[PDB]
């Protein structure tokens, strides 16, 4: 394990849950600013690539979170209405929507979060929507 | 394994080699320009805390160098003559001092480095003497 302190380490990353109601862009934000050029490291807003990463963000998320309510991740489509990408500009293949999600409500969804139901199943929210969030760290 | 590009995991940290003669000040100051505020990573000149470490470090090094020569390492007296203390502020505990070392030659030498000699036994030298260097990455 060489996470930094308060974050914790699975597989080649490290995952920190803030445990905080804020926009999608102030989430952006918060976890873009625990990069670290001169070690080449990459923070941001999770992306979730199988079903077992899912698995873990929703575990550690859930595992100190009792509140009803979301977790903001890094997919979003505020660029391309209708075409999900990641923050980090790691590929798409895993998804997980809820029944009837991505809906772009009144046209103004672009924003992705785990439901706390359902494994943790997705939402397109909007950018005045609060929501909990988690960062992880990318080692490029 | 959680470490940065180009930088080894072992234990709790990360470390790196720099095949490149310079002195110890100067070895010092890029270790140090390695370190991360945002996330309190601390990049210093490598501290050796067992036999387990000393052996990574030094087969580590000599897996990279097989040139005769010396590594700097974070070991120093210069604020305290005789009570060597390491840069990244752990105690001395283990040490591996070669024979009849460390002697202070010529009133002049405050600065710790292994030999390429006898499992990288330690020597003091002085602030013109070149050597090699390592980094280690400390998670504060
Ligand atoms: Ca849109
Ligand atoms: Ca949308
Ligand atoms: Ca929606
Ligand atoms: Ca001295
Ligand atoms: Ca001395
Ligand atoms: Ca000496």
């Amino acid at each position: 394990n060489q996470c930094p302190t308060d974050w914790e380490a699975e597989g080649d990353h490290c995952y920190r849950f803030f445990n905080t109601l804020t926009t999608w862009e102030n989430a952006h934000h918060e976890c873009v600013s625990y990069s670290c050029s001169t070690l080449n490291v990459r923070s941001d807003l999770v992306s979730v690539h199988s079903a077992a990463e899912q698995a873990y963000v929703f575990n550690y998320w859930r595992g100190i979170d009792s509140q009803a309510g979301q977790l903001w991740i890094g997919l979003y489509d505020k660029y391309n209405e209708g075409d999900f990408i990641w923050t980090d500009g790691s590929k798409v293949g895993y998804t997980k929507w809820a029944g009837g999600q991505p809906d772009n409500w009144n046209n103004a969804e672009d924003y992705g979060q785990f439901r706390h139901t359902e494994g943790g199943a997705w939402n397109d929210n909007s950018a005045a929507a609060q929501a909990k969030y988690m960062c992880k760290l990318t080692f490029e």
